[PDB]
C-alpha cells in the first residue's frame, strides 16, 4: 500500500540519515538516503576493522532470509570508496518490506566522510543506470514489487534548524502538503542517472555593487543531491559568485564570510522552469564552531576536479521541498512550510 514515512535525523545541518532494517529477524542500521548514487551497502560482520567495529554490522548467518551471491562490490564516491561483496536479503523501510534486495557487505572503507560518519551506510536513490555491479536499487525493487501503489515518487523534507526534534523526512510513495506552501513547480529530467535537469540562469544582485552577478547565462544543468551538504558549481562561476559575495578563499575549498555583515548579503537566485528560486543569506550561510569560536561559511563551493554541474545539496533542499517522480521522470520544487 504505502506511503511510507521515513524519519531523518539532522546532524549540524551537514548530514541527514535514518533507520532501516535488514534480514529476519530485523538487524537495525542507520543510512544516508542519497539521490546522488544508486547502491545500498552496510558494514559486514566479516569485517573487524575499527571502522566496522564502531558501526552496526550485517551478519548473514543470523538471517533466515539471507541468500548468498558473492559477486564483487566496488564503488568510489567523491569523498570515499568501499569494497566488499554482494548478498541479498529483506530490506525494511517503515512498514515496507522489500524482498530479495541486493546489498553490498562492506569489508574495506576509505575516506573521512565515511569513516567518521554517524551512519552505517548509504541507500542510493538515483536512477538504475548509475548503479554499479549489476544490482537493482532499492526504490526500483519497491516499484517492481508494487509497494508504492500507482504513485512511484518519493518526496524529501529537510529541516534546516538542528535544534528541532524532527530532522526531516523521506516519504516513499507520496507528497506531503504539510511540508510546503504554494504549488509545486516541475522540471523534466534531462538525463536519467542523477536526478538531473535544466537550469535557465543563476544570478545575484547586490545593492553595494554597480553590476549584477550573472551566471549560467545561456542555461546549464543541475542535480538534486540529498547526499551532500553544500551547493557545488562549475569552479570559475562559483568562485566568481563567492567573490561577488565578499568571501575570502580559506583554505581547502571553502570560503569564509564576515559574521556581522550578513544583513547586507544579496539573495542568490536559480531560475528553473522559468520560475525564480531564491536563497537568502539565512539559507546559504552555514554556522560552524571549528577551532574555538564561530565562523560563517559560504554554502557555495568549487571542487578541485573540473566539472560543470550545479550540485544542489542540503543548502538548497531544505528551503525547497523536493519531489522525485519516477512515473513522469521529473523533479518538483516548492517553498518549504
Amino acid at each position: 500500500e504505502g506511503p511510507y514515512p521515513e524519519p531523518l535525523v539532522n546532524l549540524l545541518d551537514v548530514v541527514y540519515y535514518g533507520p532501516i532494517s535488514i534480514g529476519t529477524p530485523p538487524q537495525d542500521f542507520q543510512v544516508i538516503f542519497d539521490t546522488g548514487s544508486a547502491n545500498l551497502w552496510l558494514p559486514s560482520s566479516k569485517c573487524t576493522t575499527k571502522y566496522c567495529l564502531h558501526h552496526h554490522r550485517y551478519d548473514s548467518s543470523k538471517s533466515s532470509t539471507y541468500e548468498a551471491d558473492g559477486r564483487n562490490f566496488t564503488i568510489v564516491y567523491g569523498s570515499g570508496n568501499v569494497e566488499g561483496f554482494i548478498s541479498k536479503d529483506v530490506c525494511r523501510i517503515g512498514s515496507a518490506k522489500v524482498s530479495g534486495q541486493p546489498l553490498g557487505e562492506a569489508l574495506v572503507v576509505g575516506g573521512e566522510s565515511l569513516l567518521e560518519a554517524p551512519f552505517d551506510g548509504i541507500l542510493g536513490l538515483a536512477y538504475p543506470s548509475i548503479a554499479v555491479d549489476g544490482v537493482v536499487p532499492v526504490f526500483d525493487n519497491m516499484m517492481k514489487q508494487g509497494l508504492l501503489g500507482e504513485q512511484n515518487v518519493f518526496s524529501v523534507y529537510l529541516n534546516r534548524d538542528p535544534s528541532s526534534k524532527e530532522g526531516g523526512e523521506v516519504l516513499f510513495g507520496g507528497i506531503d502538503h504539510d511540508h510546503y506552501k504554494g504549488s509545486i513547480t516541475y522540471v523534466p529530467v534531462t538525463a536519467k542517472g542523477y536526478w538531473q535537469f535544466h537550469v535557465d540562469g543563476v544570478k545575484s544582485v547586490s545593492a553595494s555593487k554597480s553590476a549584477p552577478e550573472l551566471l549560467c547565462k545561456d542555461g546549464c544543468e543541475a542535480i538534486a543531491n540529498t547526499g551532500t551538504s553544500l551547493i557545488t558549481g562549475p569552479p570559475e562561476e562559483v568562485d566568481s559568485l563567492n567573490q561577488y559575495l565578499g568571501g575570502t578563499k580559506t583554505e581547502g575549498g571553502q570560503y569564509l564570510l564576515d559574521c556581522d555583515k550578513l544583513e547586507s548579503l544579496p539573495n542568490v537566485t536559480f531560475t528553473i522552469s522559468g520560475k525564480e528560486f531564491s536563497l537568502r543569506s539565512k539559507d546559504y550561510v552555514l554556522k560552524v564552531n571549528q577551532q574555538g569560536q564561530t565562523l560563517c561559511v559560504s554554502g557555495f563551493m568549487g571542487l578541485e576536479m573540473p566539472q560543470p554541474l550545479w550540485i544542489l545539496g542540503d543548502v538548497f533542499l531544505g528551503p525547497y521541498y523536493t519531489i522525485f517522480d519516477r512515473d513522469q521522470d521529473r523533479v518538483g520544487f516548492a517553498e518549504v512550510a
